[PDB]
């Protein structure tokens, strides 16, 4: 028969960064906060062995 | 945790100038006043400590 292997979804990796108190054009104070995105994202991670 | 500070404004800074008797140009006398103004306005003070 022909084999059958588990497709296998790698995850997602993020990156956090944290953001500084600062001031914007509308004279609002905004106190530290952080904001995160997905550098590399999830993809199925071909078989090292088919059977 | 992210942290915190509070928001200070800084207060306005003002100024009186003393003005002296004058007559204006339809001969009425003016007894000594005074004017005030803001010369530095209240402003967001950034933090010096974050944490």
């Amino acid at each position: 028969n022909p084999g059958t292997v588990h497709p296998q979804r790698s995850r997602d990796q993020i990156a956090t960064v944290w953001i500084a108190p600062w001031v914007d054009s509308d004279n609002a104070f905004h106190q530290p906060g952080r904001v995160s995105f997905v550098v590399s994202p999830a993809d199925w991670v071909l078989p090292a062995r088919v059977n």
